C-alpha cells in the first residue's frame, strides 16, 4: 500500500531527506548524471530500457541523457516538497509510477536505484543513515508499481 | 532552431520570467490546477487528450489531475532554473517536447496554453508585459514541435 509506505516517512526520516537534499539538490545536473551513470555501470542489464537516450556511455556529453538526468532530479525535488502533505505526495508518486509502469519497470527493478543513491550520497559524505532514509522514499514509489 | 529561440531570451525577459515565477511558482498546487482548469474551460476541445486523468471537472479533488498539475509546475521550474545556460535549457525543452510529440500535440496546439497563462498571471496582477515574456518561453518549446 502506497499509503502505508508513505506513513513510514517519520519526522526523523523527513529531516534526513531534507538535510541531504539541500546538498545533493544544489547540483542537479552533476549529481543527476552521476546517479544515472552509476546505475548503468553497476546494473548493465538495465541499459536496454533506455534506448531512447542513445549511447549512455557518453555521460554528460549526451544531450538526451543530460536532459533526462536533470528532469529526474526535479522529480525528487517534487517529492521532497510534498513531504508535509501525504495526500499530495501520493498523487505525485502515482503519476511517476505510471511513467515507469508503461516502461515495464517492476518494483524490484526500480529498487536497483538504491545502490547508486548510496554511492552518490557517500561521495558527498552522507552515510548509511541517509541512504536508508532515501530507501524509504524509494519504497513509496515501489508500492505503486 | 530551438537553440536560436532560447539564446534570444534577453536579460529583461529573463528578469520578468523570474519575478513572476517567484510568485506563481510559490503555490504550485493551486496555480498548477488553476492553469489546467482554465485550459479546459476555454479550450474544451483539448479535454479528450487528457482521458488518463479521468473527470477533469472535479478539479482539486481529482488526484490524477492534481498530481499532473503539480508535476507540470516543476517542468516550468526546470525551465526557469536553466535560463542562464541555453545548452541546458535546450536539452530539457527537447525532453518535454518528446512527451508531447508522442501525444500528437502540434506547435499550434501547445500555444493554446498562452491564454490560460495570461489569465493566471493576471490573477496575481502580472500584466501583458509578463504574459509576453512567458509567450517567448513557450515559443522555445514550440520550436521543438
Ligand atoms: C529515484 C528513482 C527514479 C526516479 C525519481 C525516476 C524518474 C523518472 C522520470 C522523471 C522519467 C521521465 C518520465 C517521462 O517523461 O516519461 C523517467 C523515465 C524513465 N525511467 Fe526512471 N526514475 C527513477 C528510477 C528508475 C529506474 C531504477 C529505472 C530502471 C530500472 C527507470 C527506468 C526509466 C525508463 C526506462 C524511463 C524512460 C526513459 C526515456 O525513454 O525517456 N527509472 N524516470
Ligand atoms: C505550459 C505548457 C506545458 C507544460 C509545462 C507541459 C508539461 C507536461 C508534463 C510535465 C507532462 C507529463 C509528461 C509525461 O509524464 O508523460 C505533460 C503531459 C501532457 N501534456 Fe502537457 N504541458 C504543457 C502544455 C500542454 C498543452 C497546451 C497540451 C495540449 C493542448 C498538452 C498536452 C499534454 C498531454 C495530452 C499530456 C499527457 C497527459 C497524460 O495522459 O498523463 N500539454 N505535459
Amino acid at each position: 500500500s502506497v499509503y502505508d509506505a508513505a506513513a513510514q516517512l517519520t519526522a526523523d526520516v523527513k529531516k534526513d531527506l531534507r538535510d541531504s537534499w539541500k546538498v545533493i539538490g544544489s547540483d542537479k545536473k552533476g549529481n543527476g548524471v552521476a546517479l544515472m551513470t552509476t546505475l548503468f555501470a553497476d546494473n548493465q542489464e538495465t541499459i536496454g530500457y533506455f534506448k531512447r537516450l542513445g549511447d549512455v556511455s557518453q555521460g554528460m556529453a549526451n544531450d538526451k541523457l543530460r536532459g533526462h538526468s536533470i528532469t529526474l532530479m526535479y522529480a525528487l525535488q517534487n517529492f521532497i516538497d510534498q513531504l508535509d502533505n501525504p495526500d499530495d505526495l501520493v498523487c505525485v508518486v502515482e503519476k511517476f509510477a505510471v511513467n515507469h509502469i508503461t516502461r515495464k519497470i517492476s518494483a524490484a527493478e526500480f529498487g536497483k536505484i538504491n545502490g547508486p543513491i548510496k554511492k552518490v550520497l557517500a561521495s558527498k559524505n552522507f552515510g548509511d543513515k541517509y541512504a536508508n532514509a532515501w530507501a524509504k522514499l524509494v519504497a513509496v514509489v515501489q508500492a505503486a508499481l
